[PDB]
Parts: C-alpha cells; structure tokens; sequence
C-alpha cells in the first residue's frame, strides 16, 4: 500500500546506535537519542508529503485539586514519593512537597503571555519560562 | 491572573542541572534532559487542574515531492547538507541523500497496520518499525 497517512509511534528500533555512528554523532548524543520515543505524522497528497517526526523522552501527567494533598509518584524524574499540598499566594500557584527532600516545591504564575515556573530543591532554584502557543 | 489554561512552550530554563543534581538524578540522565525542550498543557476548572508535560529532544520537518529532488538540511541529526531524491519502487518509498557519505538514503514501506523504516548510512543499516494510532 502507498497510503502512508496517519500517526505511527515507533515500537522497535535496531542498530540506531550504528547508523548514528556512521553519521559521526558524538557518543553523548547517541546514548540519549536511543532513549527517546519517536512519533511520525505523515500527510500525503498522492505524492506530496508533509511528515514531521518528534523524539519524546518522558512525560508526567499530574491531575489534582488545590487545597487537597494528594499522591504524586514522580516517575520520569526520581520516582520519589511526596505529599503535595497546593495553595494560592495572591495569583501565584504554590506547592510544597513534604517528603524526603526539604525545600521541594514549585511556584507557577502568569505574567502577560509567559508562564513562569520555579522549581526548587535544597539550595537549588530552577527557573522555567514558557510563552503561549 | 490565576487563569493558566493553554499550551505553553518553554523558551528559557535555567539551573535545571542544579535542581536535578540536588535530586540525585544520575549524571548520564542529567546531561540528557538539559537538551530537552519542554511543552506544558494545562487544563483548569476553577481549583481543579489537569497538567500534561512533554520534553522534546529535537524535531524534524521534511516535506517534499516524489521524483523531485530537493535540499534536505538534516537538522535533528547532524545538520548536514544533502540533495534528496525520492522515488517509488512499487510500494516502497525510496530516497537517496547524495552528499558527504556513501549510501546515505532510506526505505519506507507499509505492511498493513505497521510502517517499516530502513535507515542506511555508509555500511550501517537502521531498521525502525512503527504502529499506527
């Protein structure tokens, strides 16, 4: 069949490491790209194609309610276990994760068209910045 | 404002390595995710949240026409230059990337419910297998 439209998620990929070697990718990048999942989207018009591949590492879905404390299994990070309590401080969404590490929490808020996420653990502060899309 | 719905693409992310270090993520995993771009999708209903994150290492768009030759800048792989010519051999979509390396091309073909990808550079063959969705 020549009809290749649709979304195809990779399920097996072999000798990717070698194909990347003969292309002269550095070793650091190689031992990463083999951890990403790939997803192909092909749009076909007889013989006119528009296909976009995407290598996606891991992803977390957390669905909760503010004021409630709930169970967060930080799979895709360190699979640690915390008690997460979320509260508002003005317009800023603040969570603290009561558990193994101290100062494990985050802050998220909207300022114009960029969403600000601060991630803090220990004496480390991570600053994440997102523009809408 | 407390309204955080929408799709957020990260544009700057700093001290991610430090935040992850204090989480004791291993050095190999750390030196990876600092390459990932991150995309957040927030679903809000008053005080009830549904957040889904993603992390994207690299992404490629190649849009062409069979029989026609075009220039492919292999971003997301080695950011090299090839002239790519795509042709059918039956139900097998065949490309050759004439450029620096020998045998640089690929084969794509469908067998029912799965898409098969064969990737070759030089003497190395990568075989990828995808299921529809």
């Amino acid at each position: 069949t020549r009809d290749q439209n649709g979304t195809w998620e990779m399920e097996s990929n072999e000798n990717f490491e070698g194909y990347m070697k003969a292309l002269d990718i550095d070793f650091a990048t190689r031992k990463c790209a083999v951890r990403l999942t790939q997803t192909k989207v092909i749009d076909q018009d007889g013989d006119n194609f528009k296909d976009k591949t995407t290598s996606t590492f891991r992803n977390y879905d957390v669905d909760f309610t503010v004021g409630v404390e709930f169970d967060e299994y930080t799979k895709s990070l360190d699979n640690r276990h915390v008690k997460a309590l979320v509260t508002w401080e003005g317009d800023v969404l603040v969570c603290v994760q009561k558990g193994e590490k101290e100062n494990r929490g985050w802050k998220k808020w909207i300022e114009g068209d960029k969403l600000y996420l601060e991630l803090t653990c220990g004496d480390q502060v991570c600053r994440q910045v997102f523009k809408k899309k």
